[PDB]
């Protein structure tokens, strides 16, 4: 019986949690919140943490925890399960990537066509989009986005981009809120992750949705793709079943259970989504090194500098 600190979306976690419990009989308690938060918590907690597994939407949350030496090394059968082109890997094998999600511009087909969007995410930080483009200053993927821009364009491009969005864009508390504010026509478009779109259309009916996803591709920073992952805590009193849970996640069955219900890119080579996901290669993602702890820090220094924080 295990306790998962779940930074992942509730739908995501309950799919894999339930699928695991069917295969093993092992119960999963879900403690849901922001990975950001839960990572800080786990730090506070030390050996007192009740958390067996940590499930994150983004690798940086895993990286900091890994930098603190709080994660249990995993076997090279878990790790290798999702070993693949461009997939981030832990120096200490103390976490494993599991699924990928693309950066997207979601736009109102009512008001815009793809033709009318930008060929670079850099360009939304502009008078031209004054109150026309939404962003999420607290989103984990937003942070990885700033990271990418610093690496690909430099930290001057990245603060200028932040400041532009600050001045001309509109902020939202979550990506879902961002997307839903666009569907209410409050906002013409917004920077989000791809998988939210699928979920919306499934709940609402695609015929009732007027937004589309745009794919900047061409190794533009906006074409970035980031990775969700999991890990076992050193403190765990249920280590073996915690390792099993994570094995399940990177294994075929775990990937089919997640990707069956959530529009994220599955990382196990033996698995393919039935969600008509845009072919990852066609994404033309920039080939960006993994986010490092002091790369993540730098970017929040920027977040502060720009007025978001
Ligand atoms: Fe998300």
């Amino acid at each position: 019986d295990i306790t998962v600190y779940n930074g992942q979306h509730k739908e995501a976690a309950q799919a894999v949690a339930d699928a695991f419990t069917r295969a093993t009989g092992i119960k999963v308690k879900l403690n849901c919140a922001k990975g950001d938060q839960l990572a800080g918590q786990i730090k506070e907690e030390g050996s007192r943490s009740p958390a067996d597994v940590f499930y994150s939407e983004q690798i940086p949350a895993l990286a900091t925890l890994s930098a603190a030496n709080l994660l249990e090394p995993l076997p090279a059968s878990t790790i290798n399960e999702t070993r693949g082109k461009g997939v981030p890997v832990a120096a200490k094998k103390d976490w494993v990537a599991l699924s990928g999600r693309s950066r997207v511009v979601v736009y109102d087909t009512r008001k815009l066509s793809e033709k009318d969007l930008e060929k670079s995410v850099l360009n939304y930080a502009t008078p031209k989009w004054k109150n026309r483009i939404g962003y999420v200053p607290t989103s984990g993927a937003f942070l990885e986005q700033i990271v990418a821009i610093v690496k690909l364009k430099g930290e001057a491009a990245a603060l200028k981009w932040l400041k532009g969005l600050k001045e001309y864009g509109k902020p939202y508390a979550k990506n879902s809120v961002a997307l839903q504010a666009v569907e209410n026509g409050e906002i013409d478009a917004a920077l989000i992750n791809n998988y939210y779109w699928h979920a919306f259309a499934r709940e609402k009916g695609v015929q009732n949705v007027h937004t589309r996803l745009n794919f900047v591709r061409h190794r533009d920073p906006g074409a970035l793709v980031t990775y969700s992952g999991a890990a076992v805590l050193k403190s765990s009193q249920n280590k073996d079943e915690a390792k099993k849970f994570v094995a399940f996640l990177a294994g075929k069955e775990g990937q089919r259970a997640l990707t069956a219900v959530r529009a994220e890119y599955p990382l196990n080579p033996h698995v393919v989504s039935t969600f008509n996901l845009e072919p990852i290669a066609k994404l033309e993602a920039p080939q960006v090194s993994a986010t490092t702890v002091s790369e993540k820090e730098h970017a929040t220094r920027l977040l502060e500098q720009a007025g978001m924080k």
